[PDB]
């Protein structure tokens, strides 16, 4: 069975605020979409990368990436963005890789692709909560502390079969998801969970590039 | 209005997993609790600090703080730990409940949430919006579901709290609370929220080590 990897990379990087779409940021001499494309890569697992970054820079793109990955557009949302990619479309299983997670070890990648041969149909990578989470309406006032215990923040490589990985795109008009498996989990499908990886953490603020810095440096 | 800040310092270390009490771990020279009560001394509006730590570390601690702080023995969680040095106050109109391990928090934090409890909120946290998607995950590590991102906060310290709510809260859950705004609401308390900052993270795994030493020799 064949594997391949999503990654969505045409968000605009406007939260980091670096002065460029975040996937195009130049991370120690190399773009954080090359680190990601090339962690896939490197996991032994994944047989074809399709990436999914902004339409001004599909050029760019395929000048960074060569034939490691082939180019398409993403779209206005992160959800619309994937939905584009997957039109590409039949391998056995789909992963859906953030670009921002440019420091993903490949064996955590390996880890999800095996749990998926396992006969998991939607698997995706957790770790603990390290803060309290509370619900808070639009007035900043505090609804309530769910257990801490029972959540879980959750990473990429989210992996799928890709029937319904499909399937889910396809199928609440007003939502609204930030993540793929929530598409899975909203017309039914079970997903089960494994460990996450520190290193496979979300570059979303400028303290977590310094954290990247620091680490390839390192 | 005098202020007291407790500083929870009492916990094991079994997480961070390098061999030592967390709050001991000696950050480029200075130990996490030191660090801890430099940054809430350092606010201007902290007039007291009570930290507690591991009862065979009491005589330690007072070596490295000096008169900077009360030291006290802390408990077997982090709830019983606050449990304990709230006794020292058999009085100050305001109470903050500090980690000992967001040692880089900075000082206009500390004051941020000082001026909301002079503002009347009775009960203040500082937070931030998620970076990843949260998931409720069962005891088989099967996807429950995914409540919206944006509803929920992470939620920082120091919480603060007018000392009489903070007093009550806690004789009345001395009757699993991953923090001290919990017990307030668990009683029926409100509590509002401000803009915490990302330097106020909670030192917790060793990739959290590397990113403080980032910070700390920038
Ligand atoms: C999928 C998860 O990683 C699971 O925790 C998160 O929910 C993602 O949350 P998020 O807020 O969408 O995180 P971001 O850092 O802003 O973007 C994640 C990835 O989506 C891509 N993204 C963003 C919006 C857009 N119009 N198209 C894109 O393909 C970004 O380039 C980035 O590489
Ligand atoms: C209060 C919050 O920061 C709000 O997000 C978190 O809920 C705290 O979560 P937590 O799992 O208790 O995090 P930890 O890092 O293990 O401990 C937080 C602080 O509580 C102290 N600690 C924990 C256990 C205990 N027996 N005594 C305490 O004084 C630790 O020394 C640490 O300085
Ligand atoms: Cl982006
Ligand atoms: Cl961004
Ligand atoms: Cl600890
Ligand atoms: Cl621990
Ligand atoms: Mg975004
Ligand atoms: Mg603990």
């Amino acid at each position: 069975g064949e594997v391949v990897a999503i990654v969505p990379a045409a968000g605009s990087g406007e939260r980091l605020a670096v002065g460029v779409p975040k996937a195009f940021y130049q991370l120690d001499g190399q773009t954080l979409i090359e680190r990601a494309v090339d962690g896939l890569l490197d996991s032994g697992v994944v047989d074809t990368v399709v990436v999914a970054v902004p339409a001004d820079r599909t050029d760019e793109a395929r000048q960074i990436l060569g034939h490691r990955a082939m180019i398409v557009a993403g779209g206005s949302n992160r959800t619309d963005t994937v939905n584009l990619a997957l039109t590409v479309l039949e391998p056995e299983f789909v992963l859906v890789h953030d670009a921002a997670r440019a420091l993903t070890p490949p064996a955590l990648v390996a880890r999800v692709v095996e749990a998926l041969r396992d006969g998991y149909a939607a698997v995706v990578p957790v770790l603990p909560l390290s803060d309290t989470i509370k619900a808070v309406d639009a007035n900043g006032v505090v609804l309530g502390t769910p257990e801490r215990a029972g959540l879980r923040a959750v990473q990429t490589p989210q992996g799928f079969t890709t029937d319904l990985l499909l399937r889910s795109y396809q199928r609440l008009p007003a939502a609204e998801y930030t993540d793929d498996a929530s598409l899975v989990e909203h017309i039914g499908g079970q997903v089960q969970v494994v460990d996450g990886d520190p290193l496979a953490f979300k570059i979303t603020t400028k303290l977590d590039l310094l954290l990247a810095q620091a680490i390839v440096r390192g």
